[PDB]
């Protein structure tokens, strides 16, 4: 196991091409821009819903992901496109790797919390293969049962062989801000 490197590339036309394919999974309609307001939506009413989250477990999920993308410059009533979003993450990876580097819990982090507190009615704490399958199905991110296998193929798991927060929030600093050699491949063959 390696520390994650704390260094940026935010020219590097493949840190580009990843947040751009991911905007446009966000895009829905492929109208050339988001709000917050589709995001929340996306979190609230499609995924907790049918993650079966408790009304509590969805607000704090909502908080988390209203919060997260307030960082990459999304805004309730505002279109935002890609060129903002681009540079959002610019201020948001700097932002996360600021706290990070002092030890303060990362937006990235939180958002992790909320989405792992919707799969613990038992008190483990962490996330199994099949549930995270059902998160890549639900969301969208990673629709392939054969790349959800692959993320638990990449990342480092517990003892049961299952999937722990603290890991996840080591590969997503590497693949979403660093653009980490190590990240690559967290999402299969789903997400350049
Ligand atoms: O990381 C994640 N995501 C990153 C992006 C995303 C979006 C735009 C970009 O330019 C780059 C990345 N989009 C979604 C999906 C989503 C978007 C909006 C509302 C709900 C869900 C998403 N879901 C997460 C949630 C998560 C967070 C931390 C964890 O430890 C575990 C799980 O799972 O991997």
């Amino acid at each position: 196991k390696y520390a994650v490197k704390l260094q940026t590339d935010f020219d590097n036309p493949k840190w580009i091409k990843r947040h751009k394919f991911m905007f446009d999974y966000l895009d829905i309609n492929g109208n050339g821009q988001i709000t917050l307001d589709e995001i929340v939506s996306k979190a609230s009413d499609d995924i907790c819903k049918n993650l079966g989250a408790t009304p509590a477990q969805t607000q704090r999920h909502q908080d988390c992901v209203e919060a997260f993308f307030r960082g990459c410059g999304l805004e309730y009533g505002k279109e935002t496109k890609f060129p903002e979003f681009l540079e959002g993450w610019k201020n948001l990876a700097n932002a996360d790797l600021a706290k990070w580097a002092r030890n303060e819990p990362t937006l990235i982090r939180e958002w992790g919390d909320a989405v792992f507190d919707i799969f613990d009615k038992d008190g483990s704490g962490t996330i199994t293969l099949d549930e995270w399958k059902a998160y890549g199905r639900i969301s969208g991110i990673s629709p392939s049962e054969e790349d959800c296998e692959k993320t638990f193929q990449h990342c480092d798991l517990d003892n049961s062989g299952e999937l722990d927060v603290d890991e996840m929030t080591r590969q997503h600093l590497g693949f979403w801000y660093t653009l980490d050699p190590e990240a690559d491949g967290l999402y299969g063959n789903g997400v350049p």
